[PDB]
């Protein structure tokens, strides 16, 4: 089978009360566990997704000018005028012009003279935020294996009880570990894709917006050139001006108005008093072959995925990291608890690498992998 | 009597260290329990407020203008000017104007000329913000009901150790756990009320402002209109424009720079290696009647107000919700563990439910409570 | 010797499972522990530091003009144009301007008149950020004394274990818990300087600026005075504009990338099923003499520093505050459990006193500290 029991160290049972055992879950492992004659448990972390997100700020990449109307003066006739100065749907521009005989003006020199158009935006993207009633996980409770409870766990309401039969009452207790900070993070929306990019960049960018109907700086995409005895120009679709400058940005598939992510959550379970069964699992020999190379996460981690070739199934996977000194720091995995159920089943690691150089280690002895890495770390 | 005692899952007994114990207490109930021959125990949740904000940005809706003076020339005189284009105390417009014989100037054509006044704001709003140095929870130890201490708990210091006479030591260790994301939230304050409103809305408002003594784009208000041989209009009190424009915004009781809020903590205390007396209580058979129709909180949560009409108290009360598809979600409840602690006092519930249309269910068998509810999610 | 030993009520264990044990290391303690005819336990806090942060927002203080250009033209002859109209290198103002004979210009009146020059800042200030990817706490664990394994823990990945010979395995599992919102705070630094300020008021401080090469406001500096038949002005060097400006400003000692911390971080151990030793100590009756007066720190706590006359040594420290009013507020002390190791070691204090005048206590009996504090609170 499938899922990875829980070792001794990581829940308690007293002597009164209750069985409290600690849990992480993670985005593609589920945890198991089960007491003395009494049926298995598994839980599984079913997803974790944002939906409905708030509209922080709509921009307008590319808009067409319409009902294009001016009243010029000639000297000593003061300034032209248009009502149409008032709304904010008219981009319009006052300069000063030349009147001769050259256009119906008796006497020579400069004539006031403004000129409007109807700003009217065709493509519009969206920059937009996630607060806490966007965010939920879905988590699976499961009791070879059978039917399966789906605990739905939020940042708001992180509590959820459950009745298994055989186990009695369960209380459920989350939150997230590994993650986005959507206090910094927009999720950016142009036609079909879904960027995701830092709030303070996305705040920045040239161009007409509006707060999630009323444009504003239109004039950064609609100008005035020469006036004659005035013409409006305008830059183009923006959709390519920007695709380049999304570039370095963390692509999202998305859909309609959920989105989805890799979600790792942390949980406690609370459940009447028990003794439970912990494995500790043995310590791997065999060696490791890279599966598939190591790619960047977009909760901030390096995934690895390895596979094991020995007859252990199952271990624990030794793993170590250096940075460019060539330092054991003893830490920066994420994955905490990376172990080879069976082998045929290629696992993955998380692990949080330092700025520079770093040199990840997986396996014991000889043969085993060493990978360099590079960090480096703006906005 | 009035307060409800601990269930069996949610307090452990070390052969050896102590007795740690979770504990929620919720804007508006009390959490209870006791040992053998040990006198009970009451924790309470006192008040949450934030006090002393700081001022994010102090913004005019509404001023004065003072000493006003111009200057203007004739062609060939070169621009109008004055001392006052320095001092960000006035606005000040520069344009062209036409000189005749019309005003004591010789020849023809159109002459610089500029105009000041100084801006004086009358009416500020302000908006604040609230960081760990301004929350503050307030919370019962009382040990028929006697004497209590009182610890106050904030972000920064969340742990007080208490002094309980026949328990000896107890540290609580506190935090929130369902509320309000100060870091997007301002707090809003137009003359006698506050309001409530997403920082970037807030930051976005058309008025002359300043970093919470020098306003900025004052000329929001303050206008010139066509010079003759000129003149600055301005728009009024802001009060009701305003009003209008607050109108989806949660409203707040505020008092000087005190603000309370309804407040969840979230608490494991840590006392003398005890065994507690756990509760756990009988699932409700009683029908539900609806108190008072269900309210959205400003924690976010929906809250329902419920009352029991059976022989029961005390009892777990058996709550469920459905989405528009009809699905069980199990979890959305932030009043973890609902029970009746005697009829006659109705019951508060907390409930989290998700976008769109919602089926909650009070209740055990036919005669439940069946509230649809509608959800929808912009800033 | 030197380190504080864990008090009773402080860690569990089970009858099954293990021994879970809670820890608050703090900035400058050490916390210790042993069982029987095991070896001792040393726990403390390496650093706290954040290296490699993101740059928010470059500003340009001091800046120097280029290749200066005009074009003007009489009256009749339009408006005078230059390409560099295009390139944001180039601050530029077009004005109106007089021509006569005195100009090589046949007729009289206004002409239009262009003007640039490149904009080539030459110091710049930069406003960074902080995000999980910068942060780490080193942790020592060590077991007169002896080698010590360094734990490395960030916001990402807080999960260490640990291989201890004599005690086994052993999990941290670590959390911030004193400290500073670098979602509110941005670090700022000007050529060898780092200050900390607010991030709103840093994004509005007067200046040209750029998103982490092209200018912006450059106008800011550079300035066009009165044209002749165009000249432009510049402000000085900022440097000390500013550091009058960055008055009330936190200081920091930084180096290269690397900003040091005085962190606290906040644990719990998960080790093998162990009966750990506690100790609690017994409350202290010398008096205490203030070594060195009582400080602000920087992740907004009041550090006092006592020094203890009497012959107790070890012993918890009897503390307590007061507000104006003149009440016992039962918390306010961030150090929780501030003890005397031995005399001759002044002990450091952190509380966060409550805003207005404050009483802080330190002492049983007569001959006990009172101090007066003082606090207000804005950005
Ligand atoms: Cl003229």
């Amino acid at each position: 089978m499938r899922c990875v029991g829980i070792g001794n160290r990581d829940f308690v049972e007293g002597l009164s009360g209750a069985t409290w055992v600690d849990v992480v879950l993670e985005h593609g492992s589920c945890v198991t566990t089960m007491a003395k004659d009494k049926p298995t448990l598994d839980i599984e972390l079913l997803k974790t997704e944002v939906t409905n997100p708030a509209v922080l700020r709509k921009l307008c990449i590319e808009a067409k000018i319409s009902n294009t109307t001016t009243d010029s003066r000639c000297p000593t006739q003061g300034e032209a005028t248009l009502v149409e100065e008032q709304d904010a749907n008219f981009v319009c521009r006052r300069t000063f012009v030349d009147r001769g005989w050259g256009n119906g003006c008796g006497l020579f020199g400069k004539g006031s003279l403004l000129t409007c158009a109807k700003f009217k935006c065709v493509t519009k993207l969206e920059g937009k935020i996630v607060q806490y009633e966007n965010l939920k996980y879905s988590v699976i409770v499961t009791v070879t294996t059978e039917h399966g409870t789906i605990a739905t766990i939020t940042p708001q309401a992180p509590t959820s009880e459950i009745q298994l039969t055989d186990y009695g009452a369960l209380t459920l207790d989350c939150s997230p570990r590994t993650g986005l900070d959507f206090n910094e993070m927009v999720l950016l929306t142009m036609k079909e894709k879904s960027w995701l990019v830092h709030k303070q960049w996305f705040l920045d960018l040239p161009l007409p917006w509006t707060s999630g109907e009323t444009w504003n700086r239109q004039d950064l995409l609609v100008t005035f050139k020469t006036a004659h005895a005035q013409e409006a120009v305008v830059l183009g679709s923006q959709e390519g001006a920007m695709h380049t400058a999304l570039t370095g940005a963390t692509e999202i598939q998305t859909s309609g108005t959920t989105t989805i992510f890799a979600g790792h959550l942390k949980c406690r379970l609370k459940m009447d008093k028990l003794t439970l069964k912990g494995i500790s699992y043995v310590m791997c020999t065999g060696s490791f072959k890279l599966e598939k190379e190591v790619a960047e996460t977009q909760h901030g981690t390096v995934l690895v995925q390895v596979k094991y070739e020995g007859t252990d199934a199952p271990c624990k996977i030794p793993f170590s990291s250096q940075d460019e000194k060539g330092v054991t720091q003893n830490g920066r995995l994420v994955t905490a608890n990376p172990i080879v159920t069976d082998k045929e089943k290629p696992v993955n690691i998380e692990a949080e690498p330092p700025f520079g150089e770093s040199y990840i280690v997986v396996g014991a002895g000889e043969k085993a992998l060493k990978l360099s890495w590079f960090k480096k770390g703006s906005s």
